[PDB]
């Protein structure tokens, strides 16, 4: 089926972009990449770094994942990201998003072999 | 399934919103409206307008279909469309769509019943 790097990739890669404030980037993209399918997915984080770069962050600091408990990698610098977050007149299946960019850290769980990120767990700065 | 007055829907409007000269509109419509599932649709047309307006041109002139011969309609006035083309240099997977805004008088194979479109079959003036 889908594997969890390919999930990771499809959830939260955007190489190639740079996505306006409040423009409609979320809402065509959470739909493109299938985050509302039956439901709405709430909020989801995407990466405009190049997928190497992004997978670098394996190798880099070592944190705790927010859960307190997991191992996680929080990226040595900043990347350009855009978070998509569902709005209050969204109902399944009308889902709109609030879509916003920004610069920061990011944390993220990594696996598998070879070993890659295989969840994104959150933002910082 | 999927019935005919659905597809079209899927595939050819989007009332609220208004593209702009090659941004990136056409790769996520395209992508988000399932166009570029397996093969990555050629030329589609999204029509900006609201979709009993765009009903009514199946009450509007007659005129002939393209080539497959069958009832269609031309607007009896321009409507706001964009032109979803995909650029020369795209392979599949990442379709790549050139965005280009306009307005033209469309017409549209209407059928089954209530009447009303089942497939964008041109652009005029």
């Amino acid at each position: 089926k889908e594997s969890r790097a390919k999930k990771f990739q499809r959830q939260h890669m955007d190489s190639d972009s740079s996505p306006s404030s409040s423009s409609t980037y979320c809402n065509l993209m959470m739909c493109c990449r299938k985050m509302t399918q039956g439901r709405c997915k709430p909020v989801n984080t995407f990466v405009h770094e190049p997928l190497v770069d992004v997978q670098n962050v394996c190798f880099q600091e070592k944190v705790t994942c927010k859960n307190g408990q997991g191992n996680c990698y929080k990226s040595n610098s900043s990347m350009h990201i855009t978070d998509c977050r569902l709005t209050n007149g969204s109902r399944y299946p009308n889902c709109a998003y609030r879509t916003s960019p920004k610069e920061r850290h990011i944390i993220v769980a990594c696996g598998g072999s070879p070993y890659v990120p295989v969840h994104f767990d959150a933002s910082v700065e």
